[PDB]
């Protein structure tokens, strides 16, 4: 009855977020862990990272851009899905800009870590995979930027969420009373308070042997919080390091606050 509407808006929210993003949790855990079809392109050095562009500036700069140009590609699949989830579009719009500036970092960290193992992280769409040690290998600032996220990634994976627990996770991160400037915090807590309810039942339906997952997983949101203030102190940095790079518009504006 009233678990049966929770579980509704759990399988509202799966189906929206299968159709938001082309690659999921699923498919590249199948890529990651091998399958003849599916096997991806291996960039580990320099050789292989030219060989890759006929398979699929500065190798600094023009990973780093490759990575901006991602970003701007996740935002606007974060975007779609925010759009889907029920009464976020008939909040007041200044608020739906703002939810969505502070939101899709935290995602897009979050959508990362499927696509990351510790030694490394899918790109291309799961075409390629780009090891761990060679953005390291990186030369400053640009190659210290990823060791937070593989960090995050190993731990949070760990936690072994299913793609339709990542959904309505992801919808109680973007629907957060909490965001600076917000004109109307009601609406949008009553919204995440439903959204935990779901994330509650899915989580005990879905891993009901797991213990206290659901206080665990959201536990692990003090660790995006962290890994975007490192991110936005290390963007300060290129923009100086740096007068010829070009950060995107989209990009530029939710950063700026
Ligand atoms: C890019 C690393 C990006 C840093 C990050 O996690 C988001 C924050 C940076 C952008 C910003 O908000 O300012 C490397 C990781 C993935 C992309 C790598 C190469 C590009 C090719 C494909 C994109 C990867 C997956 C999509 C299929």
């Amino acid at each position: 009855p009233e678990s049966a509407d929770l579980r509704a808006l759990a399988k509202h929210l799966y189906d929206s977020y299968i159709k938001s993003f082309p690659l999921t949790k699923a498919k590249a855990r199948a890529i990651l862990t091998g399958t003849t079809d599916k096997s991806p392109f291996v960039i580990y050095d320099m050789n292989s990272l030219m060989m890759g562009e006929d398979k699929i500036k500065e190798v600094a700069i023009r990973i780093f851009q490759g990575c901006q140009f991602r970003s701007v590609e996740a935002v606007q699949e974060i975007t779609e899905y925010a759009k889907s989830i029920p009464g976020f579009v008939n909040l007041d719009l200044n608020d739906q800009v703002t939810l969505l500036k502070y939101g899709v970092h935290e995602i897009i960290y979050t959508m990362l870590a499927s696509l990351m193992n510790k030694d490394g992280v899918l790109i291309s769409e799961g075409q390629g995979f780009m090891t761990r040690e060679f953005l390291k290998s990186l030369r400053k600032p640009f190659g210290d930027f990823m060791e937070p996220k593989f960090e995050f990634a190993v731990k949070f994976n760990a936690l072994e969420l299913d793609d339709s627990d990542l959904a309505i996770f992801i919808a109680v991160i973007i629907l957060s009373g909490d965001r600076p400037g917000l004109l109307n915090v009601k609406p949008i807590e009553d919204i995440q308070d439903n959204l935990l309810q779901a994330l509650e039942l899915q989580l005990k339906l879905n891993h009901p042997e797991s213990s206290q997952l659901f206080a665990k997983l959201l536990q692990k949101m003090t660790d995006l919080r962290q890994i975007v203030t490192e991110h936005v102190q290390l963007l300060q940095v290129i923009k100086k390091t740096e007068t010829d790079m070009s950060l995107h518009p989209l990009l530029q504006e939710i950063y700026k606050d």
